[PDB]
């Protein structure tokens, strides 16, 4: 499962590379935390996945599809800005005690 299991109102901040949502902490409170996926997600070749970084630099129209369980964007080659559209699931982004951390 992803942070969304116990988190709501997931939006795209910092242009669309950071996940901002209300993470329900153990105390039962909704704390707004942000995790930068641009550090572990990349798509300079036009393909999305975990490993490379700075995907925002090679993608357009970055928005969450499954309300936060998946991030959809069009990975475009930086060589010109042409490519294909795609989407990557964010099942690696977890929320521990209300703190959003990459796992």
């Amino acid at each position: 499962m992803s942070y969304a299991d116990s988190s709501r109102n997931a939006v795209l901040t910092n242009g669309g590379r950071t996940l901002r949502a209300e993470c329900r902490n153990a105390d039962g409170n909704w704390v707004t935390s942000e995790l930068d996926l641009d550090t572990c997600i990349g798509n300079p070749n036009g393909f999305l996945g975990w490993g490379m970084q700075n995907f925002s630099h090679s993608s357009e129209d970055i928005k969450l599809e499954e309300g936060g369980r998946k991030l959809t964007c069009r990975p475009k080659t930086v060589d010109g800005g042409f490519r294909e559209r795609q989407g990557i699931d964010l099942n690696r982004i977890q929320n521990v005690n209300g703190r959003l951390v990459f796992q």
